[PDB]
C-alpha cells in the first residue's frame, strides 16, 4: 500500500535523524569508554549487576536495522549507556565520571532532537 511506504519514509527519516543524533552523542564520548559492550571476559560478573547492557555499537546495529520506532525508544537506549555505567562504577572513577559528562552533554542535543521529531513530525 502507498499508506506502508509513507510510514516507511517517516521511519526512514527518523533514522537519518537519529543517524546525526547518535554521531554528536558519541562526539561527547572522546575516550571511546562507550563505544563497545562491556566485555564479559574482562568482566565476568558483570551481567549479575546490569540487566541491559548497552552501548553505542549495539545502539548503531538496532538504528540500522530501522529498530527505533520513535526518539523514546533511542533514549532509553541512551539513558541505558549512562545509568548502568553510574551503577556499576563508583563516583571516584574516571568511568562513572565519564557517563556523567556524555549525560549533560547529551542533553542539550537530545533537548533539541526532540523538537525537530515533533517539529518536522
Amino acid at each position: 500500500s502507498m499508506e506502508q511506504v509513507a510510514m516507511e519514509l517517516r521511519l526512514t527519516e527518523l533514522t537519518r535523524l537519529l543517524r546525526s543524533v547518535l554521531d554528536q552523542l558519541q562526539d561527547k564520548d572522546p575516550a571511546r569508554i562507550f563505544a563497545q559492550p562491556v566485555s564479559l571476559k574482562e568482566v565476568p560478573d558483570y551481567l549479575d549487576h546490569i540487566k541491559h547492557p548497552m552501548d553505542f555499537a549495539t545502539m548503531r546495529k538496532r538504528l540500522e536495522a530501522q529498530g527505533y520506532k520513535n526518539l523514546h525508544e533511542f533514549e532509553e537506549d541512551f539513558d541505558l549507556i549512562i545509568d548502568n555505567c553510574m551503577k556499576y562504577n563508583a563516583r571516584d572513577t574516571v568511568f562513572y565520571r565519564a557517563a556523567v559528562r556524555l549525560r549533560d552533554q547529551g542533553g542539550v542535543v537530545l533537548r533539541q532532537a526532540r523538537r525537530e521529531v515533533d517539529s518536522i513530525g
